[PDB]
């Protein structure tokens, strides 16, 4: 008897940490940063490249013009090109959101982050979203080291007083231009649409494994995000505030 | 002339309400037949020797995390989850969207077996395309985790006495109205008497449906706490039900 | 020369009976209902079928699940898809608005309106659009008998006082509802717009001479929208004035 | 040499009643209503029918049914759809806006207007826009002769006092209705606009030469739309101004 | 090596009557008048025809039902078109914008503008856009030789005290009028998008040199645009100025 | 276990040099064409053909000017002794409509690489230019700088200039680009001119930091021209177009 089959799961267990543990593999992920990290060592080691100075060529090069490397030296100093060619080469880098395996420079960026958050307030001038635009519709200075994707990889939801929640919610500012300036189309839309783009990507490196708690507390503390006592920049909240008034 | 007359003549004919009744819950509307569902997954399952069981399980909370397809949401998994996935593909036959009545997807499988999937919905909560701790904001209570599926509907028994159940129908639609927003983004614009629109009538099938009893709706309602063995709604209900007239009309 | 012969016209006979009889035969014709029993009857005869049965099997399936019925048998339960499948067999049950010949659900509600009338007052939790949502839309009880299509052949716009073309805004509060649910791209456009829709084939359904005025009256006092005076329900009166309000 | 030819011209004539031949044969019409009359005549006359009869059957199928004959056939009783095959096949009849050789509906309407005028009387309640609504429009009375835009070719813009224009912007009233009714499109677009979708064609037929300034003004007076004086009824002036309003 | 040459230019010649003969030869010619006449003559001479009055019936065409012939004729009377068909065969007609050496009726208005001032204040109410229409628009009597994309072939842009542009600009009114007619979508678009539809057809007409500045001087005081003083009539300012408004300057 | 963790983790104390990362943004950074290429290209090109390479190329700026950046396009509406020429320069140059890559030649790039004869020829033409000087003169209210009146000015702008004449410099050749890119490009014509600015911006700043020319290679054509007296010294109609152009600029 069919209906009393189902109704006999009322009674089958259902194990939270058995549960939890398949959600775990089950989960939306884009891509293993650790793989990207093992790939990115092996690769330039069997090439003898010092290769952290490669992450961060690839690195500042996904800042300034993005995650198309072929496209990207079409129009580039031949110079720059040259430089391009050998990442590509070496890194066997492409474009978008392929496989679990394979580097991209965006990956490059999520996968290194704690440098990524260094080398923004360098160069936000040069960026796609300026420092100084974030600055108006910010309305107050806004964190350079959040002016990238890469910095949900450092978000810790479960800090307390609902700061992870906070900071989240103020990169969310960021990203609804970041994607409109990535992407031109986005512009007609409303921004609850834009965000759509980018929730569960996001979400996922927010929630990904790859870093401790810890490291997260010690690297926002670091990069000025939170005071050792883990009290979070005033902007901070200013920003989280006009993000949930955009989209609701 | 003969036939202007026959038509007239049925004026006269008998039109007995409870014989018309039952051909309309023949005629009705059904998305795919829950008997079947647990039937096929019992037998495949059998049928290369697996822990049937623990596969519908596992079937409830990848639908749960993942949504209804099953070939996309490989691309975007770890290689030990989407090993699984194959495996569960292959052997329960699944298919994306809204096929023939006899056919396994995981939204039906979280459907058929609800009893199940009420259970691993107070587990899992955070990890939901629209969370609880969202749900709570919306709701301005504590949302109650076991509504927090399309599959909830299904053990709705809308004759519950004093509108208990319509009650429950309006706070389940609550959530509904979240998650047809995030599960499809274009209704994010919408008002929200647009996007109840768009799961009314699959879910009202679903209440309707007569696979489970009234009776035995009751007890599962009971069980998971949504009612009390006076049959009396938790106080949350009244509360996202009042929200969900509000917003939708009514 | 031509024209005097134009003009000669000016003085050519313009029977005003001869006219009319030329619009009645002109007229637009979605079927011919007098068919529809014909070959009902016919069709079904010729299986030693019970096909006054059949007709109230095809009528309410009509009501609730529409005039597409192989569509429907998709999302059916396998006894009742039984059912249809022989009634699609033995009568030739077309979808749509095929030629004047062909059998549809909706054209045996149509044809056979006596017997539909009686039905609505037993189903209306179970249509498209409830009774108590019209209900609400109209602020009193909408009348069963009202909410279908087919009620329109069933209207004599030559009632005394009127009362014709009442009801027939009453009934096109009813419509344009009904219309919405069919057809989901008309919720965005304005009554009027919807009211359109409906209108040939509604009017046609009102002027059709299957059914004589008197038995028509006869029909509108059986259901109650009449009263032997020939006056109708108070109820109506609203609906007629709110469906007028909403199309201007 | 080249520049002089062409300043030469700054002295060649320009005579007005010249130029204004050229305009009028070369003006915008839409077809001869002339060449209609004769076609039907004679076709009609090949196959032994009482053409006369015809028309008036054409008439009537054009104002209850529109213009497009193998389309209304589809949704016509058997015995009208066996009249209009007849119809069509002796007439060969086609749709929309053909060459002007080519008889359509319309056209007949048209052509024999005077008919049709008359016709219009009896059969005002089976029109696309009915003679009570075009009379709750006006609060006077709607002119049951001018609910066809065949009624166009029956008007002189060139009469006295702008009765003429009176008459046109009258039209433009009821024409307006028709517009919508007949397509949209429009039908929530702006009158401003709309009007624009007949003016051309209306003010070709307005301006056609087949009918005389008399012979207008005998049928005007004929039908009630004028006095004898020539004076326009108390009716066109609330339709005219409604119209110009909007 | 290649800075260096490139910074050599600096000192490379620019001759101005150099510089100035290219413009010419690569300015932008919709046709040239001269070879219009030329055809017109010929053709017309060929076939024995007073092709001076084909001229003159060509460009009463052209105000009238425009620049598509095989077109018109469809809704033509059978007098007219057999009229326009002859036309046609003999000067080889056209539609649109074809080549340099390719006659339209359009381009026979503007070759023979002198006549087609002319004829514009016998048949106004007869146009595209009526004269009474331009009235309305300008709140002015509107000069009937301007009502014409022709007219812009006889501004000369070099009348002291600006009148040419001024002049330049009250034709712009009546160009987004015919514009906006003649040319269905554009009715959505605002008036300095219109202008750009017209601005370089009209500017080559401007600039010009089939005719010399002292012919057009006659010109425009033969049809009363100017006086003996060269003093513009007064409704001209007034419509330039709302053009300029209405384009915003 | 290799522990990238860890890995990652000890970037945080890697060197971030403000200076060699942002030398990196510089070999990085957009660049449509390289001016030295277009000039070898000439060079060679024509000299393939044995043709007068110099001349071709003034007979190139001009037709950039007059006439725009679409080859094949512009021969439509030209004599046919122009478009004689303008084919066999096609042909010689193998010209290109548009933005291609940085081995092709344009017009545009014509006159952006060979920006020394450009600023000289605009003194002769620019009544025939898209946008007049007497309009410049108009909106600016001054007489504007004829040599200023193409994009490829930018190429001579040094930003890097005292008392940020650099930066004014190129405000005052905003007011021109303005008015020349509503004019190519009309749909700009109703929006905000804060809103134009952005159409040509990055292009335009590409073009002022590019290191073709050198910072003295540009101070002397300046000078030479007439930008600025002998002492690095600014013409002051350049003020009053500046800032005129970051009013409009909000």
């Amino acid at each position: 008897n069919y209906r009393t089959i189902a109704l006999a799961f009322l009674d089958e267990s259902a194990d939270s940490t058995t549960i939890n543990a398949w959600v775990n593999e089950f989960a939306y992920q884009g891509f293993d940063p650790k793989r990207i990290v093992q790939l990115v060592k092996e690769r330039g080691t069997a090439k003898g490249r010092d290769w952290k100075k490669d992450v961060k060529m690839m690195i500042v090069l996904n800042l300034v013009r993005g995650n198309k490397p072929e496209s990207m030296m079409k129009k580039m100093s031949e110079k720059g090109a040259a430089i391009v060619t050998q990442l590509i080469s070496t890194y066997q880098l492409k474009e978008g959101n392929p496989g679990r395996d394979t580097i991209t420079l965006s990956r490059v960026s999520a996968a290194f982050v704690p440098w990524t958050v260094q080398a923004l307030k360098t160069l936000s001038e040069s960026l796609p979203v300026t420092g100084t635009t974030m600055d108006s519709i910010a309305g107050t200075t806004y964190p350079r080291c959040m002016m990238h994707p890469s910095f949900a990889g450092i978000i810790d939801l479960e800090l307390p007083n609902n700061t992870g929640a906070m900071l989240a919610d103020a990169h969310g500012l960021f990203m609804l231009e970041f994607s409109k300036t990535i992407n031109p189309s986005l512009r007609t839309k409303q921004p609850n649409e834009i965000a759509a783009t980018f929730e569960k990507p996001n979400m996922a490196a927010m929630t990904g494994r790859f870093f401790t708690r810890d490291d997260k507390k010690k690297l926002l503390i670091a990069i000025g995000v939170l005071n050792e006592d883990l009290v979070p920049n005033p902007a901070i909240e200013k920003c989280a505030e006009k993000y949930k008034a955009k989209v609701g």
